[PDB]
């Protein structure tokens, strides 16, 4: 359903983030780019987002310099080993997946 999708916004969004700190004008075309032009997300859309993360401490915010303000967001500590959950959830079912299809023939 929708908190798959919701669930793979997520680990995308982690990532740009994971490398290098940005903001969203940013983040939304590096990750349309990053999808040669099918994932164009949404100001309203990425926000929310971001600030469910950032009161759960997944990320933080910060200003930069001038000019003009510019609200900018780094991966934080405990967000770092969120990814890798993630990342260690894809190790395993990947696996009893192929395992799966071997306890047949
Ligand atoms: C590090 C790593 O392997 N991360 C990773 C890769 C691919 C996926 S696919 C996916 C789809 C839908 C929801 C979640 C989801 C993941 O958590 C990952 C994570």
């Amino acid at each position: 359903p929708k908190e798959l999708l919701r669930a793979q916004t997520n680990v995308i969004l982690l990532n740009v983030l994971k490398q290098g700190d940005n903001y969203v004008y940013g983040i939304i075309k590096q990750v349309k780019e990053a999808s040669n032009g099918e994932m164009e997300l949404n100001e309203a859309t990425l926000y929310t987002i971001f600030d469910r993360l950032e009161q759960d401490g997944i990320i933080s915010s910060y200003w930069g310099d001038e000019g003009g303000r510019r609200k900018y967001y780094r991966l934080t500590e405990i967000g770092h080993e969120h990814m890798r959950l993630a990342c260690e959830s894809l190790s395993r079912v990947d696996k009893i997946i192929e395992n799966l299809e071997a306890n047949k023939k």
